[PDB]
């Protein structure tokens, strides 16, 4: 039959889908969601055989196990065993478009399972299995006879083994095909595994059984009142004598509890429901569930006779919150939400795609502590755990189904044709019916890059239609169709249009006045976060704040899909697409997070979580205004701290006690502020602290913070007549200067600084020359591929100019000697191809006091495409422990990714200051640094810098970074002016015009001492 | 042109409407419809089907129709023949001026129906004037309220044919036969003979 | 399998829908809507049995005739030759209510034809057949070899059978179910036939 080449056969024999079930036989067991007899997990060691295809699988294994195979950890993707290589393509499918047909040679995993069944799970009741996650598709057989198929590989497929099993040992047999027409509805970006992925578990339910159960809570106009209506299902023979008791509990309170015998009011002319019930409950001041405060109740379903016997409980917890969208605004509880989202694939570095508690856990606290409080499902339901947890913890969600199917051309080319209306409807279908109790899901979404076809408007319907509570959104074919209630782009811009084709991308400050638009807009992917990235981030914050129908977004993407592979010496390295000898691949696309695979966070977190905080301040003198952008909290478990510091050195601080509601201004007025004793800028900063633990954070956590300049006070100090004057010693090829234990030369053919010695100790491996180019950034690449030149990408412009070929020929080099300094003016221009690209004069000034003052004059053509940056780099003799700066930090920060950075003088071990990107680029740059110390020498000036054991050069030559070496000594990169990241998309040029360096001449000044 | 789904039997009438599981059968009578049918002008309206209650499948198939066909509208009596899933409200049976408040799916007097609050479509009614036997009284009602009242725009007489079938006696003359003359039981005799014309076209 | 039992299977190895087509080679004649010499009837002289439930079907007639068949005119309701009895029932289904299932005593109506194909349609092109209305599910063999299944008693069932014939004779074999899921969606107030 060839069931996994037909769309129209997406299961056999499965069974309705239904929420989270666990058939307690205690009430209160269900009550406290504790572990139930009746479910049992068959996770652990399985039987497993790898085959080339389903036609090559021995008909002996169905009745006894294989020799040849091997014993296995159950949940896994048999990738990660090594059985066969995962792939890691992003739009192109991994196996020829010839719809509903998949590849002869399909990989299939044979997994099997021995195992015990209590007599009394069959003397009575149903004994079903269900599998959670089996990718792509399965056949079962059960003690050797054929039991039934499924597809869709993110939602539970269940069976009824009733009738196949036998008290005593049993043995499932589980056929996974790697692909089946299923994978066309698959083709997310990420990559491509199979296997039997989530748990697997028995669940025993008696023959008289909650087969359905759906909650609603309804409010008034100021909620406080709520109507919660219970709808239940039963299936099994009907009585008379059968009721149904639902109850609500806040902790150990009993708040409401209602009972009813089944029998649900006429419906239509036939009648009503003989085998369902509505019990309704009112509950006075209910206390509201949200992000900021997750309240929750418990409703206990059970299932009894009238004399008082239960047959059976079920459970769920309930969060009492109203979701709407009125007047173009999203609210929750009545209130605008702004949603800080995040997109978060379930992706383990080790284990592919299986998830575990503490991974997910791990995922919600570094999430709520960096200031998020939404995260979208990208793109399937997820392991059932993760909304058990966002219920919990409070996150708002984003359900959606498993429906890709990019790779199609055009994007719509199934979902627009209606014989694929019913695969497509199960994957809607299935997801409501297990995850509509939930609080946490407030918008259900129809999948992702499927273009725009009419089954998505009918599905948008039906979820419509079934459960009004949630609006229901939808990317595909535009953003703003028909089959979506809010506007959901991916990587629109904050003020710049992309007017393409069809699918135009506007401005998201233009989109919501387009002539007749009315909706929300929150973003379903922004600011793409691959690599160094995150550049133009404040830019999205800012125009959500000001704009009440823009509701924010959710970053791509939470955590980089990298995955572990081991190299000769059997230590760890981070793999990405090609790594496993996968082709075609899309390498590093794959790695697009805020976070690494191991959870650890990149530079850009620091930024998010900065924008996205939730007090605004502002300052009038020594009144600090803090304003709450909480919808219903107070701030009850915040401090506010403040200090006051001149050039890194603390003048004053203290705290004052936050007591702001929601939405709420707080005014704090400072102290008289002494007067400073020296010349330097002073600078407030603030920072907002929770003096208690909390379920997501510890003691102490600072969740937000802001700087100012106060008064500065310029020095017009003048210096002091230094005890000595340099000299200078003139040579054919050289003009040198000495003073005291210290030599500077000057080479007179190359006009650089090539040496400088403390005492006999040369200082440098690499003369101090200039620099215009940088090693790429992944936003620099785009798409350009050596294979495939994207000519339109930075890099490409760069090197098409010359910038990274281009070489310095003197213009000019002289000496001259002053009352108290030596001076040298140099002039070079850098050319390609006969034009000249850049030229540079400098000025050393060398003086008395052994300080070497250098000026920087910069002319770069006005048709050449804007550099990188401007600066000059050398590659120091010593290596030292530590790097001391006066400027923007701690962390690695960017002209267009600096606003969470904070001007001080910090400290760090030389290591931090390298960003380990798995594709590495230029990183671990610094902004606004007024001095900078390393080993025994200081900078001072006005500059950006990096500092570390790696060349630009190594950088961009290396596409690992476990190939990274040292090199001798330390590279310094110090520049007047770097070129933003951008990062507003990774595949089209998206630095912001305002961060380019097209003001044609540039000046900056550096002074070179020894400390 | 309507679809080929009917599941009146059922108990509550939408039970399988309203049941996911059964969508992609239902789909399956819709869709293909519209696609064989859709470049013929006689065809004005499309209907999802009858008697089977109001489900969800009534709305994602109503949606559908509007989406790949705008040109005709879409209607559907089931669960009270004025449900989101119809363009036009189509009852059967309801009575000129008389009201008939069943619970649920009331049958309004066509007059009253059209200005309850809120709404604002045309009535057409999808059956009514039942031609069973000695019938058609009142039918002149009808008539002169669908003239004087813009949006009631007219209706489906129940039905066009007499549905009897051809026996032979002992002596083979021919007969006109109904429910239960073949044996068939349960059945519901007379029932099926509801039209304006015998089974030989002959007018009653 | 029994497919007609499952809601979740209404049709194996059907084309998809489309208008009326009847490919003419002559735009003239396609103008005018006169006869193409591409779309043929196959109505007329058909070989029908029938048997209580499709287990009764014996495996012999999937290769040859059954000498017990009698000749019929198709097309027909099998009820109107005198098979079996026409039901007619109203509201009330003429099976017991227990979706997706249907009585295992179920009428079949087994039909087959022989029936020529020149070569000139098997050199080149495609060769579909097309049943307009088969009530109310079939399964379909051409010279033994099963070609596909199908549901909806009310419109067309196409199939390609260009990989199953050959030059000239040629033999058909519908096996028609009265009772299947498809019934669940078919309780008109009528004969049920
Ligand atoms: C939006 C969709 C997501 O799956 C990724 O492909 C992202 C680009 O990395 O764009
Ligand atoms: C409307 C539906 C039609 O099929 C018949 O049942 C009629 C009454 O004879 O009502
Ligand atoms: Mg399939
Ligand atoms: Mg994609
Ligand atoms: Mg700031
Ligand atoms: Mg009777
Ligand atoms: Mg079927
Ligand atoms: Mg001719
Ligand atoms: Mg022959
Ligand atoms: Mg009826
Ligand atoms: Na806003
Ligand atoms: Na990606
Ligand atoms: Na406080
Ligand atoms: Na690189
Ligand atoms: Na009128
Ligand atoms: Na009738």
């Amino acid at each position: 039959r060839r069931d996994w080449e037909n769309p129209g056969v997406t299961q056999l024999n499965r069974l309705a889908a239904h929420p989270p079930f666990a058939s307690w036989r205690n009430s209160e067991e269900a009550r406290t969601d504790r572990p139930s007899q009746q479910l049992r997990s068959l996770n652990g060691e399985w039987r497993f055989a790898w085959f080339p295809a389903p036609e090559a699988v021995p008909e002996s294994w169905l009745e006894c196990d294989l020799p040849e195979a091997d014993t296995v950890v159950v949940p896994s993707n048999w990738q990660m065993h090594g059985y066969d290589a995962p792939i890691y393509t992003n739009v192109t499918y991994p196996i020829t478009v010839n719809p509903p047909f998949v590849p002869t040679e399909n990989p299939t995993g044979c997994y099997s399972l021995t195992f015990n069944v209590d007599e009394s799970w069959l003397q009575e009741g149903q004994t079903r299995i269900i599998f959670d996650g089996v990718n792509s598709a399965f056949h079962l057989w059960c003690n050797g006879r054929w039991v039934g198929y499924g597809q869709d590989s993110r939602l539970p497929s269940e069976f009824d083994l009733s009738a196949f099993l036998r008290a005593g040992e049993n043995r499932l047999a589980v056929m996974v095909l790697r692909w089946s027409d299923g994978s066309y509805l698959e083709d997310q970006d990420m990559w491509r595994m199979s296997g039997i992925f989530r748990d697997v578990s028995l669940l025993h339910k008696p023959t008289t059984q909650i087969s359905d159960f759906h909650v609603a809570t309804r409010f008034n106009d100021d909620f406080s009142r709520a109507v919660l209506e219970a709808e239940v299902q039963m299936c099994g023979e009907l009585r008379d004598y059968l009721r149904v008791t639902v109850s609500l509990w806040q902790g150990e309170t009993q708040v409401a509890s209602g009972t009813a015998p089944f029998g649900g009011e006429i419906i239509d002319e036939r009648g009503g429901y003989a085998d369902r019930v509505t019990l309704r409950l009112n509950v006075e001041n209910p206390k509201l569930w949200s992000a900021e405060i997750p309240n929750l109740y418990r409703a206990v379903v059970e299932l009894h006779t009238a004399d008082g016997t239960l047959i059976e409980a079920e459970a769920c917890d309930v969060g009492f919150r109203e979701v709407r969208i009125e007047n173009g605004l999203l609210l929750l509880n009545g209130k605008p939400l702004l949603i800080r989202g995040v997109n978060r694939h379930e992706h383990h570095p080790l284990h592919g795609q299986v998830m575990d508690e503490q991974t997910m856990v791990q995922d919600i606290l570094l999430m709520k502590q960096n200031n998020f409080n939404a995260v979208r499902c990208s793109h399937y339901p997820n392991h059932p755990l993760w909304y058990t947890l966002c219920d919990r913890y409070g996150l708002y969600v984003v359900d959606e189904a498993n429906i890709e199917t990019h790779g199609m051309v055009p994007m719509n080319r199934l979902t627009d044709d209606p014989r694929w209306l019913p695969a497509m409807s199960e994957r809607v279908t299935r997801m409501v019916q297990r995850d509509r109790n939930h609080p946490s899901v407030i918008i259900w979404s129809l999948g992702n890059e499927s273009g725009h076809g009419a089954n998505h408007d009918a599905l948008y319907r039906w979820i419509k239609s079934v459960d009004p509570s949630r609006p229901v959104q939808y990317e595909g074919g535009g953003a703003d169709t028909t089959a979506t209630d809010i506007i959901c782009p991916m990587y629109a811009r904050v003020d710049e249009d992309q007017p393409f084709p069809a699918v135009p991308k506007w401005s998201i400050k233009k989109w919501l006045s387009l002539p007749g638009e009315t909706r929300p807009l929150i973003l379903c992917e922004y600011a793409h976060a691959m690599g160094n990235s995150l550049g133009g981030f404040a830019k999205y914050w800012q125009a959500f704040r000001q704009y009440p129908r823009l509701q924010g977004g959710f970053v791509w993407d939470w955590v980089d899909q990298s995955l572990i592979k081991y190299d000769e010496n059997g230590n760890p390295w981070s793999a990405y697409g090609g790594d496993f000898g996968d082709t075609p691949n899309d390498r590093q696309f794959c790695m697009n997070g805020l976070v690494f695979a191991d959870r650890t966070p990149h530079p850009a977190l620091t930024e998010a979580k900065h924008q996205q905080q939730f007090f605004q301040f502002r300052l009038s003198g020594q009144t600090i205004e803090v304003t709450s952008e909480y919808l219903f909290r107070h701030s009850d478990n915040e401090l506010l701290h403040w200090m006051v510091a001149l050039d890194g050195k603390p003048l004053a601080s203290g705290e004052v006690p936050l007591d702001v509601a929601p939405q709420g201004k707080q005014l704090i007025e400072l102290p008289e502020l002494p007067q400073p004793e020296s010349a330097g800028q002073l600078w407030l900063t603030v920072r907002v602290v929770q003096p208690n633990a909390t379920a997501w954070s510890e003691a102490g956590h600072i969740s937000a913070w802001q700087q100012w300049r106060l008064a500065e006070n310029l020095s017009v100090t003048l210096p002091a007549a230094s005890h000595a004057i340099p000299h200078l010693t003139t040579s054919e090829m050289d003009f040198c200067i000495e003073l005291g234990n210290k030599r500077w030369q000057f080479n007179r053919q190359s006009g650089f600084l090539s040496q400088m010695w403390i005492g006999d100790k040369k200082q440098l491996l690499t003369p101090l020359r200039d620099q215009f180019t940088r090693a790429p950034l992944d936003n620099d690449i785009g798409v350009s591929e050596a294979t495939r030149i994207d000519p339109n990408a930075w890099v490409e412009r760069w090197k098409a100019a010359g910038h990274y070929q281009a070489e310095a020929a003197l213009l000019q080099c002289t000496a001259d000697t002053l009352a108290d300094a030596v001076l040298i003016t140099t002039a070079h221009a850098w050319q390609h191809q006969g034009k000249t690209l850049f030229i540079s004069r400098k000025t050393y000034r060398i003086d008395g006091s052994g300080q070497m003052a250098i000026t920087v004059d910069v002319e770069v053509a006005s048709d050449t495409p804007h550099p990188a940056r401007i600066g000059l780099n050398c590659q120091l003799a010593q290596v030292a422990e530590r790097v001391n700066w006066l400027g923007l930090g701690p962390q690695e920060n960017y002209p267009d990714r600096l606003t969470a950075a904070c001007f001080d003088r910090w400290d760090l071990p030389l290591s931090d200051m390298y960003t380990p990107y798995v594709f590495p680029s230029e990183n671990g740059l610094r902004c606004g640094t007024r001095e900078l110390n390393y080993g025994p020498h200081q900078w001072r000036g006005d500059f950006q810098f990096n500092i570390s054991r790696y060349s630009q050069q190594q950088l961009m030559e290396t596409s690992h970074r476990h190939l990274l070496h040292a090199e001798e000594g330390t590279w310094l990169n110090i520049d007047g002016f770097h070129m933003g990241i951008g990062g507003d998309d990774s595949w089209s040029p998206s630095v912001s015009a305002e961060f380019q360096l097209s003001a044609g001449r540039y000046h900056y000044q550096l002074v070179w001492c020894q400390k």
